[PDB]
C-alpha cells in the first residue's frame, strides 16, 4: 500500500485508564500502522461474563501477583489482536462496576494497572515472542502514572529495563490522584521513593485546624520520574495551568521545561475535506477556492442570512458547556454585534443558554443566528462557510476545530499561545520569508483579549484580502492526519531514547 512506515519501528506500551474503542484515541491505531509493534494495557472493566464488549478479548493463560495494600494480590491478563494492536486487558473484581470514576479504592484499583503493565511486556507471548525490554512506555494521567516510578524503583536497580523509557501524556491537571501520605507502604515501593511521590499543599490549603497536608500524589510522581512529557498546558499561558492545576505543579513542569512537548492530535481526512465532502453543496481546494464562496452563500440562506460575500461570517460550534468558553461568547455578543458581521453557532446541551441563543437571535436578527441541536451536517457547512471559526475553550486537550477549520481555509480564532510550535501560529506579516501563522491565538481567555483578536481577524479579512487568502492557503496545506501526528511522537521517542533515563 502507499501507507508510509517509520524510519525507526519501535517496541510501544501504551497503558491508559480508559476502556477500548474514540475521537482522540487513534494513536496507538496510527503508530501500528506505520509498523510499531504496540500494546495498550488497560483494565478490563466486565459487566458480566457474557459482556459482548470482551466477547473477542480472550484469557491469555497469564495471572501475576502483585505485592501491596496489605498483602498480595492477583490479576490476570485478557488480549485481543486488533487493527494491527495489542490490546491488553487486565483483570480484577475490582474493575467489574458499572469506569473511573469516584471510589475510595481508586488508588488501589489503579495501583494493580501500573504493576501488571510492567510485567506485561516481560511475560505475555504475543504472536509467539514478548515485547521485551526495549520499551517505550506512554503512560496516560494519574491512572497510569506509578508505572515510571515502578521502573526506576523496581526495575532499572536491578538490570531490568534499563534501555526502556516513559512519556507521560497529561489531559488533564484537576485530577491528580491524590490521597494522604499514610497510604504510601500500601503501594509497595521501598521508603527512600517516598521523596516521588511526596505531595505537601501549602497553608491556605489546609482543611481543618490539625491538617498537615501530607499527600501522594501520583501525577506529580510521574512527571518526576517520566522521560519525557506530552502535556495539554503546553499550548497555555503560566496562568491558565496555575488556574488548572495549582501552582506547585505548575512550577514542577516548568522544572522539567526541556522535555515538554504538546499534545498532537489527528483527524480522518475521508470525512474533512473541502475537495470531496459529500455534505457540502459546493467543492473547493488550496487551488480554487472559489467553491467556499458558494458555501457560504449557500450557507447565508440556509441560516437565513442576509447574503453578503463582504461581511464577516464567524462559527462556533460545539457542546454548551463552561468549559467550551460558553460564558465568554455570552458576555462579548453585544459588543460584537456593534460591528458589521454574521455569527452562527450550533450546540446543544444547556436549556438556560439554549434560551439565551434564542432570545439573542432575536435582538439581533439580521446579525445572530443559534442552531440549537446537533448536526453533523450542518457543522460540515457551517465548516465551510464561515471565514472564520471561534474556540474560545479553556483547556482542550482534544482540540479539533482548529484542524477542521484550517483544513477548510476557514480562519481559526482560539485561547492560547500561538508560537511556532503551537496547533494554530498566530498571524504574523512579518519575517524572513515574509507572512507566516494560521490564524489568532489569544490570551488570557478575557471578553476584551477575545473581541481584540476578533477585531484584528476582521479587519484583516476586509483590509488585505491577499493576506487573508495566504492565511487560509497556510491552513489548507498543512498536514493534520494521524500519520503526521505519529510522526511528531516518534521524534518524541527517539530524544527519549538517545538521553540518559532521566531518574537517575
Amino acid at each position: 500500500n502507499d501507507q508510509p512506515l517509520a524510519k525507526v519501528t519501535r517496541s510501544i506500551v501504551f497503558v491508559t485508564g480508559e476502556a477500548a474503542p474514540d475521537v482522540c484515541g487513534s494513536l496507538p491505531i496510527a503508530l501500528a500502522a506505520r509498523g510499531h509493534r504496540v500494546m495498550v494495557v488497560m483494565p478490563r472493566y466486565l459487566n458480566g461474563t457474557s459482556d459482548k464488549n470482551y466477547a473477542k478479548a480472550l484469557y491469555t493463560g497469564k495471572h501475576i501477583k502483585i505485592p501491596c495494600f496489605g498483602g498480595s494480590h492477583e490479576v490476570t491478563f485478557f488480549h485481543e489482536y486488533r487493527d494491527n494492536v495489542d490490546w491488553v486487558f487486565v483483570d480484577h473484581p475490582s474493575y467489574h462496576r458499572p469506569n473511573f470514576g469516584a471510589f475510595g479504592d481508586n488508588q488501589f484499583r489503579y495501583t494493580l494497572l501500573c504493576y501488571a503493565a510492567c510485567e506485561a511486556p516481560l511475560i505475555l507471548e504475543l504472536g509467539g515472542y514478548i515485547y521485551g525490554q526495549s520499551c517505550m512506555f506512554v503512560v496516560n494521567d494519574w491512572h497510569a502514572s506509578l508505572v515510571p516510578v515502578l521502573l526506576a524503583a523496581k526495575y532499572r536497580p536491578y538490570g531490568v529495563y534499563r534501555d526502556s523509557r516513559s512519556t507521560l501524556v497529561i489531559h488533564n491537571l484537576a485530577h491528580q490522584g491524590v490521597e494522604p501520605a499514610s497510604t504510601y507502604p500500601d503501594l509497595g515501593l521501598p521508603p527512600e521513593w517516598y521523596g516521588a511521590l511526596e505531595w505537601v499543599f501549602p497553608e491556605w490549603a489546609r482543611r481543618h485546624a490539625l491538617d498537615k497536608g501530607e499527600a501522594v500524589n501520583f501525577l506529580k510522581g510521574a512527571v518526576v520520574t517520566a522521560d519525557r512529557i506530552v502535556t495539554v498546558s503546553q499550548g497555555y499561558s503560566w496562568e491558565v495551568t496555575t488556574a488548572e492545576g495549582g501552582q506547585g505543579l505548575n512550577e514542577l513542569l516548568s522544572s522539567r521545561k526541556s522535555v515538554l512537548n504538546g499534545i498532537v492530535n489527528g483527524i480522518d481526512i475521508n470525512d474533512w475535506n473541502p475537495t470531496t465532502d459529500k455534505c457540502l453543496p459546493h467543492h473547493y481546494s488550496v487551488d480554487d477556492l472559489s467553491g467556499k464562496a458558494k458555501c457560504k452563500a449557500e450557507l447565508q440562506r440556509e441560516l437565513g442570512l442576509p447574503v453578503r460575500e463582504d461581511v464577516p461570517l464567524i462559527g462556533f460550534i460545539g457542546r454548551l458547556d463552561y468549559q467550551k468558553g460558553i460564558d465568554l461568547i455570552k458576555m462579548a455578543i453585544p459588543d460584537l454585534m456593534r460591528e458589521d458581521v454574521q455569527f452562527v453557532m450550533l450546540g446543544s446541551g444547556d436549556p438556560v443558554f439554549e434560551g439565551w441563543m434564542r432570545s439573542t437571535e432575536s435582538s439581533y436578527k439580521d446579525k445572530f443566528r443559534g442552531w440549537v441541536g446537533f448536526s453533523v451536517p450542518v457543522s460540515h457547512r457551517i465548516t465551510a462557510g464561515c471565514d472564520i471559526l471561534l474556540m474560545p475553550s479553556r483547556f482542550e486537550p482534544c482540540g479539533l476545530n482548529q484542524l477542521y477549520a484550517m483544513q477548510y481555509g476557514t480562519v481559526p480564532v482560539v485561547h492560547g499561545t500561538g508560537g511556532l510550535r503551537d496547533t494554530v501560529e498566530t498571524f504574523n506579516p512579518f519575517g524572513a520569508k515574509g507572512e507566516e501563522g494560521t490564524g489568532w491565538a489569544f490570551s488570557p481567555l478575557t471578553v476584551e483579549k477575545m473581541l481584540w483578536a476578533l477585531r484584528t481577524a476582521i479587519s484583516t479579512f476586509r483590509e488585505h484580502k491577499p493576506s487573508w487568502e495566504g492565511l487560509m492557503k497556510r491552513g489548507m496545506t498543512k498536514d493534520h492526519t494521524w500519520d503526521h501526528a505519529a510522526e511528531q511522537y516518534e521524534q518524541i521517542f527517539e530524544w527519549a531514547f538517545v538521553d540518559q533515563p532521566y531518574v537517575m
